[PDB]
C-alpha cells in the first residue's frame, strides 16, 4: 500500500510506523530512492533520517501533518551523507530537535551537510549513552561499528518487529554493497552482524535503498562484506 504524495512515497509498516521514500537524480547513478522512518509514540511523532533535500523533508512534515496531525518531537539521522542529513535545515526551520552520532556532526560540514543540534555518544558495546538520547521513546539507537561509513548508526523500534539498518544493510538479493567511497571494508561484515545481534527479535529489516526485507538482508549483506576482506 504505497502512497504517492507529491514526489515522495509513504508506506505503512506497522500500526505506528511508516517508511518515507525520496528520490535524487544523481548524475551517473539514476534517480536513487532513499528510505527513512516515521514513528508515532503516543501524542508525538519521531523521525529517522531526512529526505535528500530540504524541500523534500518539508514535504515529509506536510505528510505527517495531514496523515498523523501530531507534533514531531525529534529526528535522528543515521550518518553524514545527503540521503540521511540533506534536509536538516528543514527540520530546524520547523522547530524540531535533531540528533546524530557525534561523529556525524563533526563530519557534517566537510560533507556539505548541516549538523544536527545534539550529539549522540555510544558505549564501547555500541548502545547509545542514554543521557544523550532523551525522550527517544521506543527508538533504540545502536552503533554497530564502521561499515557503509565510520559513523553509521542503526535504530530498533521497541514494541514492533522492525529494525532500521540505514545504508549499512542491503536487501537479500542485492548484487553489491553500493557506495563504498566512505566505507570501512575490513569491518563491514562484523558491523552488519553486530546490527543483527543487537536486534534479534526484528523480523522486518528496513534499509535505505530497498523495500523492507526479512533478516536474510542481514546475512546476505554480511556474506557479501566477507568478500571485501
Ligand atoms: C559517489 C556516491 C556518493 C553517494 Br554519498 C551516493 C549515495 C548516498 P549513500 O547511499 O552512500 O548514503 C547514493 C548512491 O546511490 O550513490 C552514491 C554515490
Ligand atoms: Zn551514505
Ligand atoms: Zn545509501
Amino acid at each position: 500500500g504505497d502512497q504517492r504524495f507529491g514526489d515522495l512515497v509513504f508506506r505503512q509498516l506497522a500500526p505506528n510506523v511508516w517508511q518515507h521514500t525520496s528520490y535524487l537524480d544523481m548524475p551517473g547513478f539514476g534517480a536513487v530512492a532513499s528510505n527513512g522512518l516515521i514513528v508515532r509514540d503516543g501524542g508525538r511523532v519521531l523521525v529517522v533520517d531526512t529526505a535528500w533535500t530540504d524541500d523534500q523533508t518539508a514535504q515529509i512534515l506536510n505528510w505527517i501533518k495531514q496523515e498523523i496531525n501530531l507534533p514531531v518531537a525529534l529526528a535522528v539521522v543515521t550518518h553524514a551523507h545527503q540521503d540521511k542529513m540533506g534536509g536538516m535545515d528543514a527540520l530546524h526551520a520547523a522547530g524540531i530537535a535533531t540528533y546524530a552520532n557525534a561523529l556525524s556532526n563533526q563530519l557534517a560540514p566537510q560533507e556539505g551537510m548541516v549538523a544536527a543540534q545534539h550529539s549522540l555518544t555510544f558505549a564501547a558495546n555500541g548502545w547509545v549513552e542514554p543521557a544523550t538520547a532523551p525522550n527517544f521513546g521506543p527508538l533504540k539507537v545502536f552503533y554497530p561499528g564502521p561499515g557503509h561509513t565510520s559513523d553509521n548508526i542503526t535504530v530498533g523500534i521497541d514494541g514492533t518487529d522492525i529494525a532500521f539498518g540505514g545504508c549499512l544493510i542491503k536487501d537479500s538479493k542485492a548484487k553489491s554493497l553500493g557506495n563504498l567511497g566512505d566505507a570501512d571494508t575490513e569491518h563491514y561484515a562484523a558491523s552488519a552482524r553486530a546490527f543483527g545481534a543487537a536486534f534479534p527479535k526484528a523480523s522486518m529489516i528496513v534499509m535505505s535503498h530497498s523495500a523492507p526485507d526479512s533478516r536474510a538482508a542481514i546475512t546476505h549483506t554480511a556474506r557479501m562484506a566477507d568478500k571485501l576482506r
